[PDB]
């Protein structure tokens, strides 16, 4: 994973006024019986962004978006999708 890891950019389909994904994901895990994940807040100046890294068990994912909880929003949203993993 030193080679780039997991790396994707997309919005949930049709998001609520306070629909929250990174609480959802935590909140999957205890329901399936998992750990909890924990993240950090960057931003690059090249595309002057705010990006959330999650990191889990034995897996870690990147989510370069607008502000902070749109930031957090696509990280946790993002491992969610390779949590499926099908």
């Amino acid at each position: 994973n030193d080679d780039s890891i997991p790396t994707s950019a997309e919005f949930p389909p049709g998001i609520s006024p306070t629909e929250n994904w990174v609480g959802k994901l935590q909140e999957k895990s205890q329901k399936s019986k998992l750990q909890a994940p924990i993240y950090e807040d960057s931003k690059n100046e090249r595309t002057e962004r705010f990006l959330v890294i999650c990191t889990m068990c034995n897996q870690k994912t990147r989510g370069i978006r607008s502000k902070k909880k749109d930031a957090k929003n696509l990280a946790a949203w993002l491992m969610w999708k390779a949590l499926e993993d099908g």
